[PDB]
């Protein structure tokens, strides 16, 4: 059970799963360092403006980044993320 400040047993379900991933380690922490970061926790557009990531990093990867972190954070916008994944990949008028 990780800590229930601001998330939910939901939300915090798929946090111990996304710790194993080597990249996205510092995520526990994350949101306690980030505490006024809040706006993709609640209400709003987390789509358009996704804080956070997993050196440089291209485009693309940060596109992976921020669709890991949403899909533990905000399952309900996972398809606005894969919308943007899929235009940064392919095209805007694909």
């Amino acid at each position: 059970t990780p800590r229930i400040q601001g998330l939910t047993v939901e939300q915090a379900e798929a946090v111990v799963r996304l710790s194993c991933l080597p990249a996205f380690k510092d995520l526990i922490a994350k949101v306690q360092a980030d505490e006024q970061f809040g706006i993709w926790l609640d209400s709003s557009s987390p789509e358009q403006t996704v804080p956070y990531l997993w050196t440089p990093a291209t485009p693309i990867g940060q596109a992976i980044h921020r669709l890991l972190l949403i899909q533990a954070f905000r399952p309900d916008r996972l398809l606005a993320m894969a919308h943007m994944f899929v235009s940064t990949n392919l095209g805007e008028s694909f």
